[PDB]
């Protein structure tokens, strides 16, 4: 049960040193942060600790993909420290490393109310347990060193708090190796577990899942698992052309086709019928003569087929109507993946219209949950982050949750 894990509000931090794992993997264009959304997201957890008398808050996170070797020139968290200070209003001590006697000493007895940010955990191959040398050759971490790394991290605080849901699907040292008597989820993690608990433990009904994306094969377990809990499912995006070709014998031109996935489609539909799940597929499409932002546009339906040399990049007006009718009946919605190439405005209208409908549903009480990744980015583009119930901060992690797997980082949390 994701609802029985220990969270920050139920943890006494008065006079305690708090070692907190956060998600500060922010976007950078070299010498500056373009989006500080992730940083602003951690603030509530940090302020809570400081406001509740914590002795200190030690922040650890990763940035980019260093792959096990120090790359301060490219992926140092120093810029984040400066950005965090402006947002928190308090000084932030940035340390050039995350482990060692020097670091342990700075954290052994800091000035009350201190906020410390350690350097990129991934500068050490012991965090991921694997990496690469300067030559690009694969290097596997040494067990004894992994032990020493985790023992060091464990010395930086008295209680452990995990607010990095985006990395919880990884058995990395900072996720499962900090040995402290209290391991609690932070406020962001609390939200992730509370909403996905609904999507998998006790959802409101009807429960509709909107599944988009391009590939089918890598989404087989997700669909399989969702078919065990939903009442209705919209299958859109590039994904639908595999379904439409197999079941309807539709001519799809040069639209995405998943040979692997195509062999399991009838079986998925079969399970859908056995469970009484209503499947809604697109009936019309916006086509393009090439996969490009400026391609020529056309229109097509399932009956007309798609011209040779053309591909479906978005659903048409008739599909949007059907999609909106499904949203209308639901009391709960989980949406993972865009219904078209939302990166390009000409093919983002299908996705935008659905977002509008989902926001409207939210206003009347619908529990709307948006998965991480692209779809999550959609909410940032049209500024609807505050118009839905929950926007997941973990792309790959939210996917593994929806698949029915146990997240190592969630599993390691203390139980209430
Ligand atoms: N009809 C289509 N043809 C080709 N590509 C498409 C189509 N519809 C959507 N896409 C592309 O699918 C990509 C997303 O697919 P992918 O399987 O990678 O992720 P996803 O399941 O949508 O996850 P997320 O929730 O992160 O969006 C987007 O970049 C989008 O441009």
């Amino acid at each position: 049960s994701l609802s029985n894990k220990l969270t920050l509000d139920k943890l006494d931090v008065k006079g305690k040193r708090v070692v907190m794992r956060v998600d500060f993997n922010v976007p950078m264009k070299n010498n500056q942060i373009t989006n500080n959304q992730r940083i602003k997201a951690a603030i509530p957890s940090i302020k809570f600790c400081l406001d509740n008398g914590a002795k200190s808050v030690v922040l650890m996170s990763h940035l980019g993909r260093p792959d096990g070797i120090p790359m301060p020139d490219k992926y140092s968290l120093e810029p984040v420290a400066v950005e965090l200070k402006s947002l928190l209003g308090k000084d932030v001590l940035f340390l050039k490393d995350c482990v060692g006697p020097e670091v342990e000493k700075a954290c052994a007895d800091p000035a009350a109310g201190s906020v410390i940010l350690l350097e990129n955990l991934r500068f050490h191959v012991e965090e991921e347990g694997k990496g690469k040398d300067a030559s690009g050759s694969k290097v596997k971490a040494d067990p004894a060193k992994i032990e020493a790394f985790r023992a060091s991290l464990s010395k930086l605080g008295d209680v452990y708090v995990n607010d990095a849901f985006g990395t919880a699907h990884r058995a990395h040292s900072s996720m499962v190796g900090v040995n402290l008597p209290k391991k609690a989820g932070g406020f962001l993690m609390k939200k992730e577990l509370n909403y996905f608990a609904k999507a998998l433990e006790s959802p409101e009904r009807p429960f509709l899942a909107i599944l988009g994306g391009a590939k089918v094969a890598d989404k087989i377990q997700l669909i399989n698992n969702m078919l065990d809990k939903v009442n209705e499912m919209i299958i859109g995006g590039g994904m639908a052309f595999t379904f439409l070709k197999v079941l309807n014998n539709m001519e799809i031109g040069t639209s995405l086709f998943d040979e692997e996935g195509s062999k399991i489609v009838k079986d998925l539909m079969s399970k859908a019928e056995k469970n009484g799940v209503k499947i809604t597929l697109p009936v019309d499409f916006v086509t393009a003569d090439k996969f490009d932002e400026n391609a020529k546009t056309g229109q097509a339906t399932v009956a007309s087929g798609i011209p040779a040399g053309w591909m479906g990049l978005d659903c048409g007006p008739e599909s949007s109507k059907k999609y909106s009718e499904a949203v209308a009946r639901a009391k709960q919605i989980v949406w993972n993946g865009p219904v078209g190439v939302f990166e390009w405005e000409a093919f983002a209208q299908g996705t935008k219209a659905l977002m509008d409908e989902v926001v409207k549903a939210t206003s009347r009480g619908c529990i709307t949950i948006i998965g991480g990744g692209d779809t999550a980015t959609c909410c940032a583009k049209w500024n609807t982050e505050d118009k839905v119930s929950h926007v997941s901060t973990g792309g790959g992690a939210s996917l593994e949750l929806l698949e029915g797997k146990v997240l190592p980082g969630v599993d390691a949390l203390s139980n209430v």
